[PDB]
């Protein structure tokens, strides 16, 4: 089950399965080896290209919410990671997957979040939108994406619902960051006014060793070949 | 079933109840309500947000691959949208689902694309990417997007698979536009050596009319509009 590791922030005990299952399965990559200039980047494909993780992950999240009571009525996914795991589980509890990106991403008449200031070493905030309608007054919305990191999207997401009158059922994320205190950031920000969001994560990268570093071992080469050159590795 | 409109091109007979639903929940847009200038923006939310027509499409495909012999062992999805659709069904199969995205979005070492020059008019063709030793040797493909275009994005995917050492099973589609000849135009460049690729489609935009239109009819307002001016159309 979740255990509350701080105010409105649960965290499945590393008994569960699951967690065992994306422990074992997670990858991360260093700078030279991934397209993000953070210490550890948690690689997506490591966990969609496990079938039996991402098995795992959507029977429990499809469990958790068919046993919910009001039962969620969106699904909310954020571009573009969370596009992998919402659908699967939108399918099986038959309710709508929205999508949330950017303008010139979205098709009809949209609406658009409004992020705060950088605060300073840059990183600028990324501006996302939902179609207007697609999620309407009353809607329980369950909002998705791979990794929580800082939860600048996540706060997009909380504005988005709460500007089409509807109700945040809660932020769910593979992975978290607990070091970057999105949970705790958003919970006193703008005078305690999303104080009551859930945060759900399966796993902590603090469970994430070097033994689930991805990284190339005494590897000196470039980190992108083109197809040409690695067609020459082999006979054809 | 799959009718052969052209070589090595199969569109689903219009009867089956999977063209219907497609038929019937697809939504397009023009410039004015679309991210992009071209005459009829075809959007994937408004199959997303369909629970029936999202599990027709899920149903369907699982069902083709498991009665498929040899069956496949992967299925590689394009940014963002094919990562809709993709794990639904990989999930069900327990085959890995893999990623093809721009290399500023991919982990690990990569393999990118050799698109061609652009054919006037602009519209500069993407190099896309997918991490070496995702799909090994001897690996059957199924390549998976919502919209089939100009093919771009496809012939990436073709590219990367054959350098890989990995053969395609087929080239899927939600939606396809007969009109700019993809499948015509990738089976017979560079002399045919794409002639055995198949292309399967579950619906031809010519199957779209008026009634399929999302455009907001006698509207003059901005296509975009912030939270705020949102939450002031109504009590909060
Ligand atoms: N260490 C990381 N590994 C992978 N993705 C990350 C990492 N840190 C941030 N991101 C992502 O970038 C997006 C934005 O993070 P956030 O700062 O929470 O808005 C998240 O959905 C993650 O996909
Ligand atoms: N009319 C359209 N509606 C929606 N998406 C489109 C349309 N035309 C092209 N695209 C897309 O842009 C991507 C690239 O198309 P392609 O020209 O086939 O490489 C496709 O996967 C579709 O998502
Ligand atoms: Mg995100
Ligand atoms: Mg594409």
């Amino acid at each position: 089950p979740f255990k509350e590791v701080s105010p409105n922030s649960f965290l499945l005990d590393d008994s569960h399965a699951l967690s065992q299952l994306l422990k074992k399965s997670y990858r991360w990559y260093s700078p030279v080896f991934s397209p993000r200039n953070v210490p550890r980047f948690a690689d997506v494909s490591s966990i969609t290209e496990s079938p039996e993780t991402l098995k795992a992950i959507r029977d429990f999240l499809v469990q958790r919410y068919r046993a919910m009571s009001p039962a969620p009525t969106h699904i909310l996914g954020f571009d573009a990671r969370g596009f992998l795991f919402g659908p699967m589980i939108a399918v099986e509890l038959e309710i709508p997957f929205v999508l949330m990106r950017k303008a010139d991403k979205n098709a009809g008449l949209l609406i658009r979040s409004e992020p705060y200031e950088k605060e300073y070493k840059e990183a600028a905030p990324e501006v996302m939108t939902i179609r207007y309608g697609s999620i309407g007054k009353g809607s329980r919305v369950v909002l998705i994406d791979d990794v929580l990191a800082t939860g600048g999207t996540a706060l997009s997401g909380l504005q988005l619902v709460e500007a089409s009158d509807a109700v945040v059922v809660e932020m769910v994320s593979i992975l978290s960051i607990p070091f970057l205190k999105a949970a705790e950031k958003i919970h006193s920000t703008a005078n305690s006014r999303y104080k009551d969001i859930k945060f759900i994560s399966l796993l902590s990268d603090d469970a994430l060793t070097e033994e689930n570093c991805g990284d190339s071992k005494n590897y000196t080469g470039p980190r992108v070949l083109s197809c040409g050159d690695v067609l020459a590795e082999h006979p054809h």
